[PDB]
């Protein structure tokens, strides 16, 4: 297993745009287009993200290739964050892959707001972290893909994606 194949099972894929847990406008791998309301406005974001007029349907490839860019960004934005990249740095492969999905879910910043979870992963305080993960609006809207991540971060092992 490996971050991939972790998102592409938390994400799915789906060729036609779509609306997330949140409501808005995506497309392939959990690729958020816009905020915005309008559909016309998400087919403009997606036909200036793939160089073509979509029509609002892509193909695989596509796809794949919006999810490998959106996951390049997601690890080089941690590094490039100050409150990020420490607690990164200091985690073991499987953990780290943990923390990519939650900024690739919820962004940067939102993920640099989990001060108190951030502390308890640095200093490798499993059980405690997990247990404050869970106090989270994150926790509340998506159960399941939430237990799936903090199991990761509680046991550093892919047994939830098995
Ligand atoms: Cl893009
Ligand atoms: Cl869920």
């Amino acid at each position: 297993m490996n971050i991939f194949e972790m998102l592409r099972i938390d994400e799915g894929l789906r060729l036609k745009i779509y609306k997330d847990t949140e409501g808005y406008y995506t497309i392939g791998i959990g690729h958020l287009l816009t905020k915005s309301p309008s559909l016309n406005a998400a087919k403009s974001e997606l036909d200036k993200a793939i160089g073509r007029n979509t029509n609002g349907v892509i193909t695989k490839d596509e796809a794949e290739k919006l999810f490998n860019q959106d996951v390049d960004a997601a690890v080089r934005g941690i590094l490039r964050n100050a409150k990020l990249k420490p607690v990164y740095d200091s985690l073991d492969a499987v953990r780290r892959a943990a923390i990519i999905n939650m900024v690739f879910q919820m962004g940067e910043t939102g993920v640099a707001g989990f001060t108190n979870s951030l502390r308890m992963l640095q200093q490798k305080r499993w059980d405690e972290a997990a247990v404050n993960l869970a106090k989270s609006r994150w926790y509340n809207q998506t159960p399941n893909r939430a237990k799936r991540v903090i199991t990761t971060f509680r046991t550093g092992t892919w047994d939830a994606y098995k």
